[PDB]
DNA sequence: CGCCTTGACCAGCGC
DNA sequence: GCGCTGGTCAAGGCG
């Protein structure tokens, strides 16, 4: 149901962006108390229509990947 | 227009 | 009841 994804990203891109085929718009980002690194909360371009949420986050354990956190599918393809 | 930012809002969950 | 934690709101701008 609700994947996950790591993805080797530079570490100078702080940007929290991980491009897979759909489109996001950011409604938060928050430091947790166990990664001292951002976490960005996205949803899908075809909100609300469509449930998928989504949140991007450097591992704490190997700071060379994101960590992207889905919920939900889609109902589309673009 | 629509997206990003950022601090404030929230609620729920363990005591 | 209550402090903490992540998750979410929604206002102020800006390409
Ligand atoms: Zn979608």
């Amino acid at each position: 149901n609700v994947s996950t994804v790591y993805v080797p990203t530079e570490t100078s891109d702080t940007s929290l962006t991980v491009k897979d085929g759909f489109q996001w718009r950011k409604y938060g980002q928050k430091v947790t108390r166990d990664n001292p690194s951002p976490r960005a909360y996205f949803r899908c371009s075809f909100a609300p229509s469509c449930p998928v949420k989504k949140k991007v986050q450097r591992s704490a354990e190997d700071p060379s990947l994101l960590v992207a956190t889905y919920e939900g599918t889609h109902n589309h393809l673009g």
